[PDB]
């Protein structure tokens, strides 16, 4: 039952500072424009120890499967090749991406009936709110 509160199909309902987060990460202009327009759904499922997070939008579809605490290689929507580790720390999914000596962290947390995603690069934080589909 690891992560039951996260499992299901979620749809983006609001975003703040995501363009600025992408700038901080190094995402180029045309990718930022199209990625920032997206209204993705996030589909989270668990099978045994394997968690799968799929993100579907008109921009890109991504899918990652992983075991908590076990590093994996990820190709992000913006085409960075990163080394990622996802852990569950005090009920929060914490997703760290490492590439080119840089690091960014994406946190996913349940708050009321929402799933709140906080993306942090250096001093820039973006908050994205998802609701059940
Ligand atoms: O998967 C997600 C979902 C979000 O709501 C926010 C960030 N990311 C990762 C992401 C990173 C870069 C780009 Cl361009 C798009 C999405």
């Amino acid at each position: 039952h690891m992560c039951d509160a996260f499992v299901g199909t979620w749809k983006l309902v609001s975003s703040e500072n995501f363009d600025d987060y992408m700038k901080e990460v190094g995402v180029g202009f045309a990718t930022r424009k199209v990625a920032g327009m997206a209204k993705p759904n996030m589909i989270i499922s668990v099978n045994g120890d394997v968690i799968t997070i799929k993100s579907e939008s008109t921009f890109k579809n991504t899918e990652i499967s992983f075991i908590l605490g076990q590093e994996f290689d990820e190709v992000t929507a913006d085409d960075r090749k990163v080394k990622s580790t996802i852990t569950l720390d005090g009920g929060v999914l914490v997703h760290v991406q490492k590439w080119d000596g840089k690091s960014t962290t994406i946190k996913r947390k349940r708050e009321d009936d929402k799933l709140v995603v906080e993306c942090v690069m250096k001093g820039v934080t973006s908050t994205r709110v998802y609701e059940r589909a």
